[PDB]
């Protein structure tokens, strides 16, 4: 009945020399970590170290050409950071950045381990920079190498090859670099839930409506749940997870659950425009720890608000731990076009899932 949890400090190096006032800040993780301590939930979890991945393990999901460019990016001058950085899609780079990212999925990977050998039972890792953008061959929205994928993929490579490994993106963002990795293929089921407006939203792409369901053996394996219109909070999320996210994860039977976990979506976050409390990241948390026999790994992805994730993502590692779920407010009525999201993904997937039907 143990915990994991991994931080390390050497993350908070990769920064942004040009605007230091960037969201994407190196205080997110020591602000999450912080608030760990004063809840007493720190001394709760078993410590699990840091490593840095190493490039064999980046071209698990990665080309050798992106991997050799961030790479390259840890002997630049500053001009040539800030035009490397301006080549891409929302990213700034220093000359700690390409460790950074590798310190990330290298704690990924230790929890992953953790996990899978029953060291411990799930876990939770403070992580920056993000990863769930990333993409095989480029970095986007402030994303070098995509963690999560990558996670999933380390997971197979040390048990065996088909090892069901279901990824749960509640990131305000669509994760189109985790949902392009896994798109043909069936031993890693991606299920986003994202701020969409049609398209007109971060990162900008109708690859993350509902009707993209996978591609070839992967068909079936691609839940996009993408939310129009509305302020979505906890009612939402929580008829998402009733409706699709659960039946279909239970039909799964995942044997390793990764949560690309952001908290943008949360209320008072600069970006997200959403309203999700932490007692509902807590509720989304307890409802995934029925799945893969508990086996649950917690990675930080977006959320820009320090107040707000540091609580959120507390109140996950509290329901890791074991604690009772806190009580959620009143749901109020469904926004209108979330019923219209969620009834559309139904129509999309049940040919797929039975669960569904
Ligand atoms: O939080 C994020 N992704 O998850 C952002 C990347 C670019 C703008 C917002
Ligand atoms: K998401
Ligand atoms: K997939
Ligand atoms: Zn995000």
């Amino acid at each position: 009945p143990i915990t994991g949890l991994v931080y390390d400090q050497r993350m908070m190096l990769h920064h942004n020399m040009w605007d230091s006032h960037h969201p994407e800040l190196p205080q997110r993780i020591s602000r999450i970590f912080s608030r760990h301590e004063e809840l007493r939930l720190l001394s709760r979890c078993h410590r699990i170290p840091a490593r840095l991945a190493t490039e064999e393990e980046l071209a698990l999901c990665h080309s050798s050409k992106h991997i050799s460019i961030i790479k390259s990016s840890e002997h630049m001058k500053p001009r040539d950071l800030n035009r490397l950085g301006d080549e891409y899609n929302s990213i700034f780079i220093s000359n700690e950045s390409y460790t950074c990212a590798l310190l990330a999925a290298g704690s990924c990977f230790n929890s992953a381990q953790a996990i899978l050998t029953g060291q411990v039972r799930n876990a939770v890792a403070i992580v920056r920079p993000p990863g769930h953008h990333a993409e095989k061959d480029t970095a986007c929205g402030f994303c070098f190498f995509n963690t999560a994928a990558l996670t999933a993929r380390y997971a197979q490579s040390i048990t065996r090859e088909s090892l069901r490994v279901l990824i749960v993106d509640w990131d305000v963002h669509h994760g189109n670099g985790t949902q392009h990795i896994f798109e043909e293929d069936d031993s890693v089921l991606y299920i986003s839930l994202h701020r969409y407006e049609d398209g007109a939203f971060f990162p900008n792409s109708e690859d993350a409506n509902y009707d993209k369901v996978g591609l070839g053996k992967g068909r079936g394996y691609n839940v996009n749940i993408p939310w129009n219109g509305g302020k979505m909070g906890d009612p939402e999320y929580m008829a998402a997870f009733h409706h699709l996210v659960m039946p279909i994860a239970r039909e799964f039977a995942p044997e390793l659950v990764l949560v690309s976990a952001g908290f943008d979506a949360a209320r008072g976050d600069p970006l997200g425009g959403f309203q999700v409390t932490p007692e509902g990241y807590a509720h989304l948390t307890h409802q995934l720890m029925s799945l893969a026999a508990g086996r649950v790994l917690i990675i930080l992805e977006g959320g820009y608000n320090l107040t707000s994730i540091s609580e959120s993502m507390s109140m996950c590692t509290s329901m890791l731990l074991g604690d009772s779920p806190p009580s959620l407010d009143h749901l109020t009525p469904l926004k209108t076009s979330a019923t219209v999201s969620i009834n559309n993904v139904l129509r999309a997937h049940a040919p797929f899932w039975s669960s569904l039907r």
